[PDB]
């Protein structure tokens, strides 16, 4: 019993956190096998971030300019290159503590570990979800860029996050491994915001489920309802709509618990409406949505 | 910016966790150097009488897909300690310290010798924690890192009919009234760790959260009067002291922030959100505040 907000063990994340410094920037690397991955903005200076030509900056470096270092050992850069808003430093030394590992790119919703890192070191581990506005809500400071976001089932690592910049609103912005960037963010001192936020609608009802798995039913009603009228409620309190796709997702939390997904959500349309009432739900007061389907099954199973 | 639940990294504890099987009980040990330490009730009581009648060879101990050999086996209040032939070569540098309420630590909660997940709690005042642990994490470990020095503070034991967590420290004593036997057991009314609350505000105003602050500072003992009312944990002047740091670097004053408290006490946050909470949290130490404010590494 219990439901917490869990991230994977950071062990096999840790072995491969470098410290990469260009010049008066330094930042955090991800070592997998001869290759340090970073953000390409390592490369700029704070002038250049306002309209940098990336391809012109990093034509003019070369692989001494990269000091990239592994715990109290100095790596050696012996080629670059640029994919999308990564860089890639091929170095001399494969990283022994390779883990089994996966570039994925992951969907709004979507739950991944962050290991917070400053000057290539560990700091701390958390659980974040890819908000639906492809924002992430960190806690990150000054040097975490290069820090990355992760998911481990099994033996093998997912990377699916490397952070790239904070927005004004104190949340985070970040690609993929391939660089990609999560949202319409680009890696530039312009201006830039998040767009308006919204409920992860799946990850509450899946919350409402480990909830029920887990002995609170007070919130629970004699009422279903159909998925269009459940949607037109749920997007007046800026919840996501929830699709087919999700109600799928929830099929297993619904056979296990014997509630419906569309009875579910008739506890939900309920939540929005009257609120709490001073009662709290998983020791929250607030509607939890960085718990996703797969992450309640996993927990409580 | 941002302020999350943050738990330490806990790879130099990975390389510690080992399971543990006597008879059909499978559970967690902590493999550190040349012993691996569990609960006791992996042989079940009168345990000294049950561990007589072990003997090392039916003490099967699996660190990834190698069997270790126990050369020898002795118990120590709650724990049992196995000696193995194998020192682990992952040993990092530790200690064993024994924690107080309100003090919050990194659990890596494992099934089968295997960490599945890290969180970060609390041990609350009743001496229980608020832990997710299934059937099978017995012997799964909280702990802190200082600098590199790996704390070990906790292993877990048993979870209460209310769904908290009961362990002990690593050289078997129990946190709480506890006893590790199936017979009724209850955790004590639970109270709120006031000087974490007091750190998470500071963290609130740290990240930008101001709308609770206040003209009115608190005298120390009107302010324990008020939060024993509300089943607030007593503020001592201990605590004051150690939120000094805080107070310097936000320009509130302890019991100034005190009276911001009394205020959230007495008439509720209004619809309005710290930290993207709706409740007060008290599982943040004020060194945890700091740690994450400032970026501390390991
Ligand atoms: C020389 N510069 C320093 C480094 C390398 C090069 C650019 N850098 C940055 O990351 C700066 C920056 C950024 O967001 N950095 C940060 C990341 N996370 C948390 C932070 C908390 C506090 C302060 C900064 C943080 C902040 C200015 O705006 C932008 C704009 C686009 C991009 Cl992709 C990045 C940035
Ligand atoms: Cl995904």
């Amino acid at each position: 019993s219990g439901f917490r907000k869990m991230a994977f063990p950071s062990g096999k994340v840790e072995g491969c956190m470098v410290q990469v410094t260009c010049g008066t920037t330094t930042l955090n690397g991800l070592w997998l096998d001869d290759v340090v991955y970073c953000p390409r903005h390592v490369i700029c200076t704070s002038e250049d971030m306002l309209n940098p030509n990336y391809e012109d900056l990093l034509i003019r470096k070369s692989n001494h300019n990269f000091l990239v270092q592994a715990g109290n050992v100095q790596l050696r850069v012996i080629g670059h290159s640029m994919q999308n808003c990564v860089l890639k430093l091929k170095v001399d030394t494969a990283n022994p503590k390779t883990p089994k590992y996966k570039f994925v790119r992951i969907q709004p919703g979507q739950t991944f570990s962050v290991l917070a890192c400053y000057n290539g070191s560990p700091s701390g581990v958390y659980q974040c979800a890819m908000r639906p506005n492809f924002t992430i809500k960190g806690s990150f400071l000054n040097g975490s860029c290069g820090s990355v976001g992760f998911n481990i089932d099994y033996d093998c690592v997912s990377f699916c996050y490397m952070h790239h910049m904070e927005l004004p609103t104190g949340v985070h912005a970040g690609t993929d491994l391939e660089g990609n960037f999560y949202g319409p963010f680009v890696d530039r001192q312009t201006a830039q915001a998040a767009g308006t936020d919204t409920t992860i609608t799946v990850n509450v009802l899946a919350w409402l489920y480990a909830a029920v798995i887990n002995g609170d039913r007070w919130f629970l009603n004699r009422f279903t309802t159909t998925l269009n009228d459940f949607n037109l409620v749920a997007m007046k309190y800026n919840y996501e709509p929830l699709t087919q796709d999700h109600v799928d997702i929830l099929g297993p939390l619904s056979a296990q618990t014997g509630i419906a997904v569309l009875d579910m959500c008739a506890s939900l349309k309920e939540l929005l409406q009257n609120g709490m009432n001073g009662r709290t739900i998983l020791g929250s007061a607030l509607l939890e949505d960085e718990f996703t389907p797969f992450d309640v099954v996993r927990q409580c199973s």
